[PDB]
């Protein structure tokens, strides 16, 4: 056999088999070391904090620190699945635009310290894409440190047309901080931060109109949610609940001056040749965390039609699985009998090196 499938986010590792429905494991991409044993990795770096150093080895989406990174996926194999590594083929996933140094490295570290017998490395935007069951279409790939436009054709990813934004979930659970405060609460502290991500989780949305929304909230309390602290407090989220994730259409409000994500879907498909954009535009396809506000797809569906031509189709598909889309995509590749001659084998690596990646992959 069975085939390991690890997505590496920013914030998260999804971890599992090939075949499963979703990850096993799902933990965070931490790396602790003290201020007992010498490091500690995931929920349990996370519950003692108090005493460790925090790395987080990737950053927006890239591998940034080997050394912990492979702390990270030795984590994964040994304790979270209980696997040998030198027993499964792994298929691992990567962000756009990832540097050929990048993925070298993460073979390298695969075949060498790790002794699989295969590996592959796939686009996570690829693979959701996969997951929504096409080839063809444009994601917004949106998780806890970075948000993609991914334009693909027949399978493949157009590198000359995808769009980064430094502007996904952390920068919105410090924005909820932030705005929570100037309601007169005091969200600032280490912990606060994980309670307004759940605040976040549980109840923001996407409004279809900001300012009708706006309206509403300043003349009723209609929107009005109540939240229980761990100490017992009830606070009440209002317009909080709906001006955190607007930040995604109109980055300006944290002093960011890139175009939203509607009119980055747009730009990255006008990049793309005139005769595959009403494929693009008919397949806008939703992944990542980030995504997972509701009313996201009905307001992503109205601003595209109002930058498109008067007669296009325009579609937005975003799965309830949108948050594990990018590891389903793994599972059904890697399960997939026509994959199979694709993964590169310790063969093949031990008579080409890491540079073998680049023609396999
Ligand atoms: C219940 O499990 C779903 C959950 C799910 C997750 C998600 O993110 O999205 C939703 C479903 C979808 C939006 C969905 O919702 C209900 C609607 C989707 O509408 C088209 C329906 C999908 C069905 C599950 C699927 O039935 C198995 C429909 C089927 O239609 C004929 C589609 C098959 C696709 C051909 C297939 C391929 C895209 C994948 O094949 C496994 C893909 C890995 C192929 C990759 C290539 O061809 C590469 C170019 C080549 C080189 C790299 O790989 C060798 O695509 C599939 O077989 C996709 C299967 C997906 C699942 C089994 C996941
Ligand atoms: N229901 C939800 N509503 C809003 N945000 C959510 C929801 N569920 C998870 N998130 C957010 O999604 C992010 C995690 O998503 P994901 O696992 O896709 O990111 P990642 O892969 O770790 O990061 P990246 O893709 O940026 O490298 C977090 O910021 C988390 O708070
Ligand atoms: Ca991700
Ligand atoms: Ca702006």
């Amino acid at each position: 056999t069975t085939a390991l499938v690890c997505d590496n986010g920013s914030g998260l590792v999804k971890a599992g088999f090939a075949g499963d429905d979703a990850p096993r494991a799902v933990f965070p991409s931490i790396v602790g070391r003290p201020r007992q044993k010498d490091s500690y990795v995931g929920d349990e770096a996370q519950s003692k904090r108090g005493i460790l150093t925090l790395k987080y080895p990737i950053e927006h989406g890239i591998i940034t620190n080997w050394d912990d990174m492979e702390k990270i996926w030795h984590h994964t194999f040994y304790n979270e699945l209980r696997v040998a590594p030198e027993e499964h083929p792994t298929l691992l996933t990567e962000a756009p635009l990832n540097p050929k140094a990048n993925r070298e490295k993460m073979t390298q570290i695969m075949f060498e310290t790790f002794n699989v017998p295969a590996m592959y490395v796939a686009i996570q935007a690829v693979l959701s894409l996969y997951a929504s069951g096409r080839t063809t279409g444009i994601v917004l790939d949106s998780g806890d440190g970075v948000t993609h436009n991914v334009p693909i054709y027949e399978g493949y990813a157009l590198p000359h047309a995808i769009m980064r934004l430094d502007l996904a979930g952390r920068d919105l659970t410090d924005y909820l901080m932030k705005i929570l405060t100037e309601r007169g609460y005091s969200f600032v502290t280490t912990a606060e931060r994980e309670i307004v991500r759940d605040i976040k989780e549980k109840l923001c949305y996407v409004a279809l109109d900001f300012e009708n929304e706006m309206a509403t909230a300043a003349s009723s309390s209609s929107l009005e949610k109540s939240y229980e602290l761990p100490d017992g407090q009830v606070i009440t989220i209002g317009n909080e609940r709906f001006r955190c994730p607007e930040t995604l259409f109109q980055p300006s409000f944290i002093g960011m001056e890139s175009a939203g994500i509607h009119e980055t879907t747009y730009n990255s498909i006008m990049k793309c040749d005139i005769d595959i954009r009403k494929d693009l535009y008919a397949n806008n396809v939703m992944s990542g965390g980030t995504t997972m506000y509701p009313g996201i797809a009905d307001r992503m569906q109205k601003e595209i039609t109002a930058l498109a031509p008067s007669t296009m189709k325009i579609k937005i598909i975003a799965p309830p699985e949108r948050k594990y889309s990018v590891w389903i995509g793994g599972s059904i590749l890697a399960s997939l009998s026509t994959f199979q001659q694709m993964w590169i084998t310790k063969q093949e690596y031990d008579e080409a090196g890491p540079s073998i990646v680049h023609r396999k992959c």
